[PDB]
């Protein structure tokens, strides 16, 4: 069941939307949202998945994957949890202060439905 965090749906790009979009210079998280977005209307390793984290606005289960440190994560997968939180414990603080198994028992599903990444 998709949904937005403003409470709307996600909005489709159509075949005319498309055609726009190619002749305009990529834009709004294109590479895993391009179709249906929530984002259309209203160099380091740790860094690309963090970009990645940024997109989960933009995706058209934002609302189902964001709503169940202080730390605004998505619900993320088992395994992308995991990389996460190792690629990332050097650069984000309290990483450092805790484990993988700690981490990922409260920001990460167990469950086996939806999760982040949604693209593959
Ligand atoms: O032609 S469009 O598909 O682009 O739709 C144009 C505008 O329709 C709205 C509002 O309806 S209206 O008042 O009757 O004009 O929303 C409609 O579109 C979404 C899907 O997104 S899509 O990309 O426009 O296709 C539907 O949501 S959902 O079915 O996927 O869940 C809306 O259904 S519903 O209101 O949630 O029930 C659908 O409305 S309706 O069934 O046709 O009535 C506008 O969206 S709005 O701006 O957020 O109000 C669309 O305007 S827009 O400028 O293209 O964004």
């Amino acid at each position: 069941e998709t949904g937005c965090l403003n409470g709307n749906p996600p909005k489709r790009l159509k075949r005319r939307d498309r055609r726009m979009m190619s002749q305009l210079e990529e834009m709004l998280c294109g590479g895993f949202y391009p179709r249906l977005s929530c984002c259309l209307r209203s160099n380091t390793e740790c860094g690309k998945l963090l970009e990645e984290i940024k997109c989960a606005l933009c995706s058209p289960h934002s609302q189902s994957l964001f709503h169940s440190r202080d730390l605004v994560l998505p619900l993320l997968c088992k395994d992308y949890c995991k990389e996460f939180f190792y690629t990332c414990r050097g650069h984000i603080p309290g990483f450092l202060q805790t484990t993988a198994d700690e981490f990922c028992f409260y920001y990460a599903r167990k469950d086996g439905g939806l999760c982040f990444p949604d693209f593959p």
